[PDB]
């Protein structure tokens, strides 16, 4: 025989490497654990609403529904408060004190026929983010069913729980952290506004942080605090997730004045979705003005913004359209890409490239739904002449559709250009090729000899100027059947009758 | 308190779902693969290299140390085969067996005398990546004082082992693989030689792509090819762990030619080194000329490359060096950056800002010494003038120290570069403005009659080359005390002595 003893043995993991690889490794920023927990609180919201949609009798004790965070200054405890579904002995034994493993993907598990809610947690390893910032960590739970319980562990290899005695939650879990005191920062109410408004604006729940009210005993001034601020920021609750046919102009100004800081409204508006392999909606909008980084050449564009389920993730626009329409400002808000373990960069390239071929085409046809307008034409030629001309340059699926976008400055039109199309118009039998010139200003060029034979007659010249349309005549050889002709082409051209 | 009673429980770890994690989730792309396996295999080589140099007695079963690859297209299996320390049973299911857990750390910590070994691997989870793309793998090894056995696994949360029988290798292990069937592109000898190039081109070993066949001997009929030969595998040694005196011109120009596809030598060249509490080296080329791209400066900043321990990482220089210095071409090896899970991106940012000053300052350094030589420095100025008013303009710290660097083509200068340095020894006791005008390029504007009145002094006129000049004289309002005039900012003033 050759191999007659045989032996098998099952994989372990050494635990104790395990949670530091965990927590020091994986996410690039501590800017990160607030995230998760919304993330984590908003999934057991969701449950809550999905089992009480079918029976109101679990819905018992607080119906509102809302999350409030909670920083204490005065002893760097960090205080999350939601009213999700809770937990219970074996929850807190096993689907947090375990490692490589969610709720969420157990809960599919019993719920596999016309499930409509959008969870996020299917990890199973994105609570350990909390301990980026804080040494010890305390969750105050309480189910529907079960009574009040405690999660304690910070040492990292074991932990500890204990039958509530304290105050009664009835309905919810509440998170207690206790922050770091080198990063003890983290609780200035700005800093945390600003990550809310970042990373989990649209969680699509009442962010009310409404923080503790630091009692201050004592014509006379008013105090000023009566309570932190529990305004609409946190609680934005535009998710733009209506449909498009009742949706009106001014709100969704509005919103693309919230995404770009903007004043004013956008130019033109390209709602669709693509359903299928890759199912999504977006929100593309036309800047109005055009963009001043034209010094600063390599600046991460944060033109179009990715949002995986509500979700803000990245902002790398390069790699998600081609450089000559890198200008607009939108988002896009897909539901099923992969993303990769620290929900951060997506995995699948070709899927992006399916991504900028709808998005290109679709803005495209945009492009020829606004063309229909003279002024907004003539402003968005003024304003953002050059990516056309560049995608020309150097792009080859779309060259037809971008050549038909174009106008041009001409002899009989004055000041004001036309299409390529409309010379044709004006076409004259005898003449079987575009004649066009190269020329700085249209006037010095009208009494150049190279065409002041054929003024006489008072044919039509495009004057061209700007460089890249000095190099793109190359480009597109023939439109619309008949080759162009200039001076330089072939000389002094004869037009014969 | 006595309130509610305490119970302990250890922590546990999901197995099936913690591999699922390791293979679908961590590694953006699958070429990875490749890479961690050559990384384990100069582990194993740098292993037996100091077992050598401690004990050389022990060498007798093999004395060349090398990579072999083997390719096989027929059989759609990958082949890996290295000389390095090997394993042994208990290390077999303790290290391989066990997530997260590195025998290269135990024997890092073993050791403390010998810093001079550099190691490559902390993790315990980059074997498991050739996962990605191999639905099998079996591993042979034999240690000098243990017996030949395999280890075999699915990734079904089982593996076995047991004996071996078959080829007795004298020293080292082996890698069989056996790839998806969709993915034999993988097997492809020019894919595997361009992924060897990119990502594990100075490693320090040989590396010998290398499959032979036996021809046929014998009229002009048939003939064939006969093997893989080394493509550049390991013939270009790590420059920079050289001393720089040892490195002579012809050197530094087959490097650079190399780094980059320029047939053209480097215009100038600067090696460096820093050590103490941050210790790295670089390296720093010129190019010859302008970019050919200058044009379509559209791509991305990818100038400067790093290389962690001899293996590529990333060329994102948004967060490496400041945007004006976009010519500038080398490679920057450190020793101790905190590498994230996916060796791709890195955490901390405080190092490299550090990194960036000092490089900057190194590249001023440079700077200085193309200064001597004024027909080099003129050449280089003509080539290169846009980025340093782009700096100037940007960089506010570093304004004075590049103040003092820039020749100029003037009104009296002709040709000849004059430099506002070298003017300082022929200012007059009176004297306190620059004379200039500024524009696009050179214009007609300069022939103005404003300074006719300091035309009787002889006082020179600088040209400006590109259009930042209009801000750059809004960023330097006065140098070493002297004021400014031109044109465009007073015509002519009237101060004297
Ligand atoms: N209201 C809540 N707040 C926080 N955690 C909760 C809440 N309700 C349930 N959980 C627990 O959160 C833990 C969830 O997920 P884990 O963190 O395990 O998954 P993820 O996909 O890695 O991250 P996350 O689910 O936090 O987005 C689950 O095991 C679930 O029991
Ligand atoms: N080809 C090999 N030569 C030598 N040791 C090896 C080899 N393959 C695996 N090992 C050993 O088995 C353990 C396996 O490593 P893994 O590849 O699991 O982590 P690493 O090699 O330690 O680090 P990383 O993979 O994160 O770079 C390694 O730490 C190393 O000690
Ligand atoms: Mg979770
Ligand atoms: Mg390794």
């Amino acid at each position: 025989t050759d191999s007659g003893e045989v032996e098998t043995f099952a994989f372990q993991a050494e635990i104790a490497q395990l949670m530091s690889l965990i927590i020091n490794t994986f996410y690039s920023n501590k800017e990160i654990f607030l995230r998760e927990l919304i993330s984590n609180s908003s999934d057991a919201l969701d449950k809550i609403r999905y089992e009480s949609l079918t029976d109101p009798s679990k819905l018992d004790s607080g119906k509102e529904l809302y999350i409030k965070i909670i920083p204490n200054k005065s002893e760097g405890t960090f205080t999350i408060i939601d009213t999700g579904i809770g937990m219970t002995k074996a929850d807190l034994v096993n689907n947090l004190g375990t490692i490589a493993k969610s709720g969420t993907k157990a809960f599919m598990e019993a719920l596999q026929a016309g499930a409509d809610i959008s969870m996020i947690g299917q990890f199973g390893v994105g609570f350990y983010s909390c301990y980026l910032v804080a040494d010890r960590v305390t969750v105050h739970s309480k189910h529907n069913d079960d009574e009040q319980y405690m999660w304690e562990s910070s040492a990292g290899g074991s932990f500890t729980v204990r039958t509530d005695h304290g105050e009664p939650l009835g309905r919810g879990t509440k998170i207690v952290l206790h922050i770091k005191e080198d990063l003890a920062e983290y609780l200035e109410v700005n800093k945390i506004k600003e990550i809310v408004k970042k990373h989990s604006q649209f969680i699509g729940y009442p962010i009310k942080l409404t923080v503790e009210k630091e009692r201050e005993k004592e014509k006379k001034k008013t105090i000023k605090e009566k309570y932190t601020e529990d305004e609409e920021l946190n609680k934005t609750k535009p998710i733009w997730t209506r449909n498009a046919d009742d949706i009106t102009q001014e709100e969704y100004g509005d919103f693309y004045k919230s995404l770009t800081n903007d004043w004013e409204d956008h130019l033109a508006v390209k709602h669709f979705s693509v359903e299928g392999q890759l199912e999504f909606r977006a929100l593309l909008f036309v800047p109005r003005r055009a963009p001043f980084d034209l010094f600063e050449n390599k600046k991460r564009k944060n033109n179009i913004k990715l949002y995986v389920r509500r979700v803000f993730i990245m902002d790398n626009c390069e790699d998600l359209i081609p450089e000559y329409l890198n200008f607009i400002k939108g988002v896009v808000d897909s539901e099923d890409l992969p993303l990769n373990i620290s929900r951060e960069m997506l995995q699948q390239n070709k899927i992006l490239k399916v991504i900028r071929k709808n998005l290109v085409k679709k803005c495209l046809e945009l492009f020829e739904e606004l063309a229909e307008d003279k002024e907004n034409y003539k402003k968005y030629y003024e304003q953002f002449s050059k990516n056309l001309k560049l995608g020309i340059h150097e792009d080859a699926q779309n060259r037809t559709k971008l050549a038909d976008l174009l106008r041009y400055h001409t002899s009989a039109s004055g000041d004001e250009a036309c299409s390529l199309k409309e010379y044709v118009s004006r076409m004259k039998e005898n003449q079987k090729h575009i004649y066009y010139i190269t020329g700085e200003n249209r006037d010095q060029v009208a009494n150049s000899s190279f065409v002041e034979r054929v003024k006489k007659r008072g044919y039509e010249v495009v004057y061209m100027t700007e460089p890249i349309d000095e190099y793109v005549v190359q480009q597109m050889r023939e439109y619309d059947g008949k080759t162009l002709v200039s001076v330089t082409k072939e000389g002094l051209e004869l037009p014969e009758d």
